[PDB]
């Protein structure tokens, strides 16, 4: 699996369950073109998104969709989303995990790189 | 001044000086319109982006530049960028706030909308 | 003002308003002896805490009471309070601005250390 | 495994490992007692603190050992510790895991609880 994504709720101190993430590649002509979606399980992990052979060289942009989320749950948030926006295997192909931890008005996001 | 920006570098434990920000208004069309940009301060902030006349309700996107950022300081970083995308909403008067927390491959932001 | 403290609410995207803040000095027998405390501004802030004549280098403590903070505002908090413990080191001029960004069961801190 | 605590590091993106780790619960007469310690591995992840039947109801502290990580990396990092505490166990036992994410002026803390 070379990319993860993994989505953490700071109010509940749980896992956020069900969360749709959508993955984009920027194209030849500059847009972004379609690449890979999910739902985060359980476990608030994504898994399966996509494969070493298809995740070639590109800029990726990862928009989960945080207010979907807090609205399931009743609430109004502030974010329409949270987008991560990255370059990936400039120097050969790496496993990256995005890890996110959201509130309603504020969310963080780190990548985990490994070889 | 409606829409202030701050940003703040965990890495030095400064402000983070001189770090690009645009904004941009979503179109009828789907397209983001460019709004307002500048420049952060030597206290990381960077105000008069628009005015209560021009900020109208809508949705926008407060993109900050953290890759050049960390370049600028010869530090390697994971982002292209951090893109901050909400709705503005006319519910009271309504200052807005957009602050962030830079790391290397981490970053937060949060909303702090008050009056 | 060497120290001051800053404190904002990512569930309301506010300040955090009258939060207890203590900060203590840790002494040569390793206790932890009072230093200076008071409850934050309506801006989330707290000023005045001490002068450079009385906050000589040592370890300090600045606890912020996070869990009267979200009891008053009925929502059920995990910690029971959030400690920031660092060095005050001459090395320069040197004010310190100790901000903290509050949910229910997660917080972060970050110093800022300018002039 | 009631108790887990998990650290990464912001500037490189990847697991913090052999960061020292001590927990310590609060006695009877208001001291804090020492609990369990151990080092993270090269996942960043720290098992087998405690068990079950040892690990009652109390407030608990968990410090971090983040001086020394950084300080291993030839870096000058502006905390001491970072230290999370809070009471377990209230309502019967559940599972506690502890997460922080490091970068040399800043780190957050979030706590995933699980029945
Ligand atoms: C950077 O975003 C923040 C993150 C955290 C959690 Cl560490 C607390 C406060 C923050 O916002 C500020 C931090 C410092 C100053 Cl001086 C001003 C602001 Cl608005
Ligand atoms: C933004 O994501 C994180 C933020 C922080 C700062 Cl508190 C720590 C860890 C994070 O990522 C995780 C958090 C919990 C688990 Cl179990 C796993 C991961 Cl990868």
């Amino acid at each position: 699996c070379p990319l993860m994504v993994k989505v953490l709720d700071a109010v509940r101190g749980s896992p956020a369950i069900n969360v749709a993430v959508h993955v984009f590649r920027k194209a030849a002509d500059d847009t972004w073109e379609p690449f890979a979606s999910g739902k985060t399980s359980e476990s608030g992990e994504l898994h399966g998104l996509t494969t070493e052979e298809e995740f070639v060289e590109g800029i990726y942009k990862v928009e989960i969709d945080t207010k979907s989320y807090w609205k399931a749950l009743g609430i109004s948030p502030f974010h329409e989303h949270a987008e991560v926006v990255f370059t990936a295997n400039d120097s050969g192909p790496r496993r990256y995990t995005i890890a996110a931890l959201l509130s309603p008005y504020s969310y963080s996001t780190t990548a985990v790189v490994t070889n």
